[PDB]
């Protein structure tokens, strides 16, 4: 399991907004957060909520499954890091 | 924690070569295995193995937390599926 972090400071998101190829409007929010990868302290990383979510509150959480997807190249990926509280 | 499965018929892995960009050579082998992503049956997956790694085993197994890195975008990403018995 990933130990991920929601500290004090990261309790919002911001929203970036623009318009898709073909027109249709479109809004995107992102929340910070410290992800546990076994080097000397935690390092930042960036997350896009999905739509219609809430930020995450403070506290510790890991990753949900619903987080990965098979590529096209065959290939384990991430599709977006999508929590769940610890 | 992901269920990932080396099937015995996945128990071998295969090789593809080539040539940098500036001249040295490389070699990469390549092993598949059954990643369980929570759908009606586990998803066949490829892994491409590190330098002077031997084939995993048939069995069970779990992710490695240094199959993860920052991506250029700040987000999460998989750079290589590693494993550990579960």
């Amino acid at each position: 399991m990933i130990k991920v972090e929601i500290k004090p400071s990261q309790a919002q998101f911001t929203t970036r907004s623009g318009v898709s190829r073909q027109g249709k409007p479109y809004s995107l929010n992102e929340q910070l957060c410290y992800v546990d990868l076994g080097n000397e302290y935690p390092v930042l990383v960036k997350m896009t909520l999905d739509e219609g979510q809430p930020a995450y509150a403070p506290g510790l959480y890991t990753v949900h499954l619903s987080s990965f997807k098979v590529g096209q190249f065959g290939s384990l990926m991430i599709d977006r890091l999508r929590l769940v509280p610890a």
